[PDB]
């Protein structure tokens, strides 16, 4: 991995990075979940590189990224994103994933940052903002984290985070995605759950897209429900849905295999030399 003080366009200005750079090719840049870090899209990295160059940052205030206190907006760590392709070198068009919390930040950089879009994967994620309640409950995390640290953040989204089957047939992965948000800077945490919490809505960004776009989600994720992901894509053009089985929120890590080839099959017929 590399670490890298990149020029960003939001406050502070300059924040260092930590971020796989991995393969040669056309460009895929993967975002991380909510309180979680690069590690979590390990398996696409590992996999796609043979056919893409795949780059997957910790994003500002997680992983071994520097921590900005504060409020991390969505719209901040999608200048981040725009300033480590500036600083790589990647200055024209990139495909942009992202998973929940990545998503909001796709939607963000999507909204400012248009012409630098190849194609969307947008996966157990929405458009909609915060409602009030979910707000407070945001800012309720945020001054608890600062704290107690994030094992109360563990204890409360594990259960809601993976299925069933994850459980009986991949304790392990479990137990990396507990390590994670054990692991997530308590200041990182709290400026993203300010953050999201000020997030705009998106709901109209999405019918005024200009890229394609594959939305994924996990057959059982209780979080983001397929059924509501199968909505949100129905207002994006050029959309591709996918229902990952034996998934809940985290299809990458509880079934690699199954996003990884979801992921590469729509790479192909979009994002071409
Ligand atoms: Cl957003």
């Amino acid at each position: 991995a590399q670490r890298v003080k990149i020029t960003t366009t939001a406050t502070p200005g300059e924040i260092e990075l930590a971020f796989e750079d991995t393969g040669t090719g056309l460009p895929v840049l993967l975002v991380h979940g909510f309180p979680l870090d690069r590690t979590m899209w390990k398996a696409q990295r590992e996999e796609l590189c043979d056919e893409f160059r795949v780059i997957v940052p910790d994003l500002r205030g997680f992983g071994e990224s520097q921590v900005i206190p504060g409020v991390a907006t969505m719209e901040a760590m999608a200048d981040d994103l725009a300033g480590l392709c500036n600083h790589l070198g990647l200055t024209g068009k990139i495909v942009l994933g992202g998973l929940s919390m990545g998503g909001y930040v796709a939607f963000a950089f999507a909204r400012k940052y248009r012409d630098r879009l190849a194609g969307l994967i947008l996966c157990d994620t929405r458009a909609r903002p915060d409602s009030p309640e979910a707000k407070e409950n945001r800012r309720r995390v945020a001054e608890r984290v600062r704290r107690e640290g994030p094992g109360f953040i563990a204890e409360e989204m594990i259960p809601r985070l993976c299925c069933e089957s994850t459980f009986r047939n991949h304790p392990e992965v479990i137990e990396k995605i507990r390590q994670m948000i054990l692991s997530a800077p308590p200041e990182g945490v709290a400026a993203a759950a300010l953050g999201m919490a000020e997030r705009p809505d998106s709901t109209d960004l999405l019918p005024a897209l200009s890229c394609p776009t594959l939305v994924l989600v996990g057959q059982f994720d209780a979080i983001s429900p397929p059924e509501e992901m199968e909505a949100m894509a129905r207002t994006i053009p050029q959309s591709q849905f996918v229902v990952i089985p034996d998934a809940g929120h985290l299809p990458p890590m509880e079934q690699p295999e199954r996003v990884t080839q979801a992921i590469r099959e729509w790479l192909r017929k979009v994002h071409t030399e």
